[PDB]
């Protein structure tokens, strides 16, 4: 029971707007946004330490999950300890404190879900496991684009301001991810459905594509392992997956259309739990895959829409919010 936690443990989180963000693109400017960055990160981890303390007492009492909440104490300390930037040499020390915490131990996410599972027969609330584990994804991604960012604004990539990419283009990076995806498939059963892309192919927009490399191979691979189990007499002769981009001022819309032969009714309000599968920081498997998306896509102001057609295939619609 510690006061440093209590203190913050209600404090509300402070969230720069990534066009905000875009506009300090910087000497007293960087010294600036690393006094926040400091203030900022235990504040996130006391969210989330509290988050750990409200779990029912028998659930918070399992061995993984408990080890999880000191994993989360210990980090809060660290970043407590360490006094308050004064100049740009202080913004520079809490960099490399920031970095070593980034890359530090365990795959929390996979701890915490085991640690769930484990405590299933004392779980009476059918929505607090996917409650937990949204909150637990969306936080650490938001604690991973506020420390990537600000190290980010340090060094100098071509179309970057940190994290935030100026001149995204939505066909590249689903090229970038389509490629991954077949290679993969391919060597699985010896064919890959091909990927065709269509609607507003040239759209370029500020966007942060870190989300993306997390959402996009995963829909890929839904729709493609989805295309070949539904194919499995016909392995070299099946149906392509169809991306249409549509880019408006409001939003980009990802539609990603298979004939996979759609999700079963009989599965269909199962998909979106944590753990659901039918196959044989977060992971990519194990019945993660949807519900990180659709925790992903709504945290970054945008969804994740599903439709079935059963007996024929899918169609996904991942919505992304655009900056200005
Ligand atoms: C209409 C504006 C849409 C903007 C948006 O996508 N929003 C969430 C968000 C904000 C900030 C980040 C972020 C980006 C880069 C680096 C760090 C952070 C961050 N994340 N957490 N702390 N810092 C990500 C998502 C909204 C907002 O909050 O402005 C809401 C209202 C929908
Ligand atoms: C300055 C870091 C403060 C936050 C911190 O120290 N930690 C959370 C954390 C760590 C790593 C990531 C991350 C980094 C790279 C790639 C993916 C992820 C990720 N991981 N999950 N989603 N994204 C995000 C958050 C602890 C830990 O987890 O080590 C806890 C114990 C407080
Ligand atoms: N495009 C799709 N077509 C058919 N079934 C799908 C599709 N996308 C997802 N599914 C079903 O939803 C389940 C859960 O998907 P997901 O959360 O990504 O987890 P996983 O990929 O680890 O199985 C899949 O195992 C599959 O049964």
């Amino acid at each position: 029971n510690q006061s440093a936690i209590d203190v913050v443990a209600e404090k509300p989180s402070v969230r720069l707007t990534p066009t905000m963000m875009l506009y300090s693109g910087d000497g007293s400017h960087l010294l600036k946004s690393g006094r926040y960055l400091q203030q900022e990160l235990p504040v996130r981890i006391a969210h989330r330490i509290k988050g750990f303390r409200s779990l029912p007492f028998i659930i918070g009492c399992n061995p993984t999950i408990l080890h999880v909440h000191e994993l989360y104490i210990r980090a809060f300390q660290k970043l407590t300890d360490f006094p308050p930037i004064k100049d740009q040499a202080d913004e520079a020390q809490y960099c490399q404190l920031v970095r070593q915490l980034l890359d530090d131990h365990k795959d929390v996410v996979t701890l915490l879900a085991e640690g769930l599972r484990e405590s299933r027969k004392h779980i009476e609330d059918e929505k607090l496991v996917r409650y937990f584990l949204d909150k637990t994804l969306t936080s650490r991604l938001g604690i991973r684009m506020l420390a990537t960012h600000h190290l980010a604004l340090h060094e100098d990539k071509p179309d970057f301001v940190g994290i935030i990419c100026t001149r995204l283009s939505p066909k590249k990076i689903i090229e970038k991810w389509v490629d991954f995806a077949r290679r993969l498939c391919e060597h699985k059963y010896g064919n890959a459905p091909r990927v065709r892309i269509n609607g507003h192919v040239a759209a370029r927009f500020p966007f942060i594509p870190m989300p993306l490399d997390y959402i996009l191979p995963e829909l890929l691979k839904n729709a493609m392992r989805a295309t070949m189990e539904s194919h499995l007499d016909t392995p070299y002769n099946v149906p392509d997956v169809v991306i249409t981009i549509a880019n408006n001022d409001v939003d980009l819309i990802i539609r990603i259309s298979d004939r996979g032969g759609g999700i079963a009714h009989k599965d269909l309000d199962r998909v979106m739990d944590y753990h659901f599968t039918t196959a044989e920081g977060p992971m990519h498997g194990f019945g993660f895959g949807l519900p990180t998306s659709r925790a992903y896509a709504e945290y970054l102001g945008g969804s994740l829409q599903l439709q079935s057609l059963q007996g024929i295939g899918t169609d996904v619609y991942l919505r992304l919010r655009h900056i200005d």
